[PDB]
């Protein structure tokens, strides 16, 4: 395992800053509520506007948007809901005996109330509008709020607010960054606190999220993009280059790593691209110049086995895989956000239109989930019931280890319940707890 | 609805003194490391022993533990372990086809690594110990380590200890709160950091859960234990009481709540409830007397639809429910961790030994999440592959999405696609970018 190019920044270079940022305007906010969000929409996003969009500026604001256009978000909108169903039927009630006379099961319930958030600064995330909201809606959440930043020194872009009413959402407010998650998890404007709070941003944006996690569940720590190739010597190197690109454009601190076994393909990559990079224009330039010097990183591995090894320690949001025997390396990967199979698909594809969310875990956050997916939206809760005759196992099992655990009242529910149905039963319900 | 009793203190009462405390001891931990853990051991739980428990430590520690009790926990252990198997059956992977020639997937997979916590102060939660270890073995993951607080000038108490080794443990440590959830977060002392930490606790450590989140996955902020009963008619006060007081005696902090729309029922069980609690022994007096004075309440409604209404916004960690018609209760409640339905089970059965797992929401996050299970170990990921066939419909809507969002380098990975897959073809592929 040799690193062909190793960066100076990782997803966790910038996290101080992002944090220090954080807690201070989530300390203004709780502090002093709609008036602290206004004035951080004032001086952050040059915002004197209205916040909560009424459905005549949502109408007006959307009022010229080509019919094909809204073709494109429509197609993606229903892909998106089709796969978010097809995932709603993988997750199942059910109930079962255990002990004689005890009957177990499981609750799946969607939540009351989403905020979701599309990001706007250096683009304007149309796609990440509908991951959100298609997915709420087709989860069965009955309230969804969606916000997005002024953009450009406007309001909501155009297209974004089309994808946000197209998908289904309830409220649309013009607010960006941190001061619309804390928004959207305090029910600020609207008056409804969000059960759930969804959708990617850069830092801030992912970082406001994370601590607001336990007044709002979420969905993945979802940050800066980040893209891996994994690549043997039938990839194309034209291809993977142009792959690793598309994700550097997101901004300067978006990586993109490759992963390989074949050092003529990592060369040619790393010769292609910087020319690729130099190609695009000003913005993408910009952002994806930055980038790959300081985050973009070439491994060169000698079997597929260190491939994997690096591939699960990187944990990256999305993998993509262009080698032979795909099977082996469906079966074999386990840490990644989203995984793209073969040349023909590609990681932009599935930021659009293929299907699966594109809302996924960044900085390693891989490890322990998935992303953005109607199983965000879902709870899975237990309930139980019992026979009278259960409960003489069941009780007398629960004095001993309550008393064993130092837990008298908690022994005493089981006795009463001896006492009450059995009152001729005599077990041993454990040494009474004395101190 | 009337508030017969009514609380001068929530769940939300103690959230600044947690967080104050977490945010000191979490900053000592980052900066100090293990010498830090070493320094809290020693001053909070008096613990000036090695941390990690030796094979040899754990046989002489659990040599003496009674065959009695070991058939009690065993017999715990098979109930979680079975209903557990029952949960992990409920979510499938699977494949569809989308948009023709586009297969998209699930997959799901265990996390590599889980630290559980077992908490120990008042009581000795041994229940706790094979709730998060026995659900991780379930679920497939490889690495457990498990943790339990110095327990009364000892070390791990010896059943708690017994636990953690028959439910699987890989590595047991002899460490308590903030500084045992930072240990297992960040791998101290194992050099295993966990992807998802799991576990109930005091306030400071289910603070500390919510404040790692992002570093770690978890299962559910579970902090001091919660009750709610519902009752009508035809409930008996001196059962619903009992188990009332049953929950009350897990400390100061543990709120009691009845919803009735019998006024008889309340006015037993508020004269009940102080009866029962001084027939209590020391400890369970003194946490049980100031839990229902400064947390308990009673609310009394007209309807079943104004219980529905009130203890879905309570959104209790555990909700019994000793009413006729359990089936319209099971189909209308929607915010509870765990059901209790009927009054032959009790809260205790659930804790000890019925088999769904105990570690379950509290502080409202039943409004977005059940407890501990398999399926927080469990990641859903998705997988992608193209026939180039479906790039001809994919890569086009791709193409103009991304211009459209300002995204030039992403809509070029499907130009290039389409310029080496079919160089004949002319689609509108957007008008580049040129800012
Ligand atoms: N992980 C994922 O699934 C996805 C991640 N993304 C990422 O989303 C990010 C979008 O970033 P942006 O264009 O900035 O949009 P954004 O919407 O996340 O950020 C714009 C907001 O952040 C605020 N903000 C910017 N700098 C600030 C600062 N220093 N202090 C306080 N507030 C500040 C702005 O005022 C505005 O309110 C990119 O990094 C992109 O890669 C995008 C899509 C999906
Ligand atoms: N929600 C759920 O599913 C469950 C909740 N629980 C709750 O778990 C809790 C256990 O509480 P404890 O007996 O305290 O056990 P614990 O194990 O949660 O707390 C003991 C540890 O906390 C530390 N600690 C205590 N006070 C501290 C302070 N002021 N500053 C820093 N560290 C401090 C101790 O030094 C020790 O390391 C109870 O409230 C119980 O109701 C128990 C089981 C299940
Ligand atoms: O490009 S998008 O903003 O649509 C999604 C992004 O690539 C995933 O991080
Ligand atoms: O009593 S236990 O500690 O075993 C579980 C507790 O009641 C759940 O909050
Ligand atoms: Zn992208
Ligand atoms: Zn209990």
């Amino acid at each position: 395992i040799s690193y062909l190019k190793k960066a100076e920044k990782t997803p966790q270079t910038e996290t101080a800053t992002a944090q220090k940022v954080v807690t201070e305007m989530l300390a203004e906010i709780q502090a002093r509520g709609k008036d602290a969000v206004r004035q951080y929409a004032k001086q952050l996003d040059g915002w004197s506007g209205d916040i909560v969009l009424t459905p005549d500026q949502i109408r007006e604001q959307t009022k010229d948007v080509p019919a094909g256009v809204r073709a494109d978000i429509d197609f993606a909108i229903r892909q998106v809901t089709d796969f978010a169903l097809a995932q709603r039927e993988s997750l199942k009630e059910f109930s079962v005996e255990l002990h004689p006379g005890v009957t177990a099961g499981q609750r799946v319930l969607p939540v009351n109330v989403v905020g979701c958030y599309a990001p706007a600064g250096r683009y304007a995330h149309i796609a990440s509008a509908y991951m959100g909201v298609a997915t709420a809606k087709a989860a069965g959440v009955k309230t969804v709020v969606a916000c997005s930043s002024p953009f450009r020194g406007q309001g909501i872009h155009p297209h974004v607010l089309y994808a946000f009413q197209a998908a289904g959402a309830d409220v649309i407010m013009a607010l960006g960054g941190v001061q619309a998650i804390a928004s959207m998890a305090y029910g600020l404007f609207t008056g409804k606190p969000a059960d759930v709070v969804v959708g990617p941003g850069n830092k801030f944006v992912a970082e406001a999220k994370r601590s607001l996690y336990g007044q709002v569940g979420i969905d993945v720590f979802a940050g800066p993009s980040e893209v891996a190739v994994i690549a043997d010597e039938t990839a194309d190197p034209a291809i993977v280059a142009s792959d690793l690109v598309g994700q550097a454009e997101h901004g300067h601190e978006s990586p993109a790593w490759l992963f390989t076994t074949s050092r003529d393909l990592a060369d040619r990559v790393m010769a292609l691209v910087p020319e690729l990079i130099a190609k695009l224009p000003p913005t993408a330039r910009d952002a994806a110049t930055a980038a790959w010097r300081d985050y973009g990183e070439v491994i060169l591995c000698g079997t597929r086995e260190e491939v994997v090894e690096i591939s699960d320690r990187y944990a990256s949001e999305a993998l993509e895989v262009h080698t032979a025997d795909l099977d082996w390396w469906l079966a074999n990967l386990t840490c990644y956000g989203s995984l793209f199979l073969g040349e023909e698909t590609t990681v932009a594809f599935g930021d659009k239109t293929s299907g699966p969310n594109h809302v996924l875990p960044t900085k390693g956050a891989a490890r322990y989930s998935g992303g953005l997916s109607v199983h965000k939206f879902m709870k899975t809760l237990t309930w139980q019931q019992m026979t009278r005759e259960a409960t003489r196992q069941i009780g007398q099992v629960t004095a001993r280890i309550s008393r064993l655990e130092g837990m008298e009242a908690h022994a005493r529910t089981a006795d009463d319940r001896m006492a009450k149905y059995f009152p001729n039963a005599s077990f041993e319900m454990g040494t009474p707890v004395e101190v």
